[PDB]
Order: structure tokens, then sequence, then C-alpha cells
């Protein structure tokens, strides 16, 4: 068994903590208590194989973007997170993925581009082809929509992220 160490990032209130959770417990959060860091360890199969993965649930408020160097020099893989209800979570992303880049110091990392909320569609404001062609620009990455709260598209984030380090 294997060790994955994953990132989960993006801005506030994107539902990183309601993604992560319903993976792990299984369980909708409803409330929105702002994360400081949380970690969850939890063995699951990938492609017939255990694998370990170590899951850092990061905050989306930070006091300076600098907090985020270690956990990014740390991480193996990332699901960037933005909310399609939320625009400025959406312009949020460019200044996270160059960051991953610059601090890990190379062109190509596991990613995965995530629009959170997709149950939301009344309230949407990101299109799903708008989601879709920024995942295109940053080399092809990875892309989906997902719901914590409807429970679409939850393992494949992370199941995602596990099958492309094992490239
Ligand atoms: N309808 C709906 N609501 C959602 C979804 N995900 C999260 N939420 C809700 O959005 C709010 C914020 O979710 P939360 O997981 O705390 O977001 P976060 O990105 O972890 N915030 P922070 O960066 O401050 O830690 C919560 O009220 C949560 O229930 C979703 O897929 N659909
Ligand atoms: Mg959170």
């Amino acid at each position: 068994m294997r060790e994955y160490k994953l990132v989960v990032l993006g801005s506030g209130g994107v539902g990183k903590s309601a993604l992560t959770v319903q993976f792990v417990q299984g369980i909708f959060v409803e409330k929105y208590d702002p994360t400081i860091e949380d970690s969850y360890r939890k063995q699951v199969e990938v492609d017939a194989q255990q694998c370990m993965l170590e899951i850092l649930d990061t905050a989306g408020t930070e006091q300076f973007a600098a907090m985020r160097d270690l956990y990014m020099k740390n991480g193996q893989g990332f699901a960037l997170v933005y909310s399609i209800t939320a625009q400025s979570t959406f312009n949020d992303l460019q200044d996270l993925r160059e960051q991953i880049l610059r601090v890990k110091d190379t062109d190509d990392v596991p990613m995965i581009l995530v629009g959170n909320k997709c149950d939301l569609e009344d309230e949407r404001v990101v299109g799903k082809e708008q989601g879709q062609n920024l995942a295109r620009q940053w080399s092809n990455c990875a892309f989906l929509e997902s719901s914590a709260k409807s429970k679409i598209n939850v393992n494949e984030i992370f199941y995602d992220l596990v099958r492309q380090i094992n490239r």
C-alpha cells in the first residue's frame, strides 16, 4: 500500500471541507465553519490496489499567500476547487495554480480542477464550458463538476489524483 499526499485548496466557501468530509465520512456538512487546517488519512482502493491517502483540507481564507508554500512543496496532487456560484472563487484559481508550479519548481503537477456546488444550477455563474476551457489552458488538466451535497463526482476527485500520481 502506497501513500498519496493530496491537497484540497481554493478560496473560502467553495466546499473544500464538504467534499473532503463527504469523501471521508460519507456525511454532508451543512455549516460553513472556516477551516484553519485539517488532515485525514483514509485507506481506499484505486485500480485494485490499497492506497493510503493523506488529505490536507486547507484554509480558503489566508492572511498571506506564503502560508501555503510548505503544503504545496509536500503535496503530490492538488484538487483546485471553485464554486460554480461564486465568480471570485473561479477568478482566484490562477494565482493558486501559479503558486503551486512556482513552489514545486515544475510545469507538470498532478491536479484536478473542480467546479463544486453543481446542484445549485439556479445560482450558476461559472459555465461548465468555462471550467473545461480553463482546465484545457492548464496543459489539459483534469476537470469535473461536483456536488458534495448531491454526492456527484466526489470520490472521482481523489481517485483521479491517485491515477495521475501513478503515471
Ligand atoms: N448546495 C451545496 N452546498 C454546498 C456544497 N459544498 C459545500 N456547500 C456548502 O457551502 C458552505 C461552505 O462549505 P465548506 O465546505 O465550509 O467550504 P470551504 O471551502 O471548506 N470553506 P473554508 O475555505 O473557509 O474552509 C457550507 O454551508 C456547505 O454546506 C455543494 O456541493 N452544494
Ligand atoms: Mg473548509
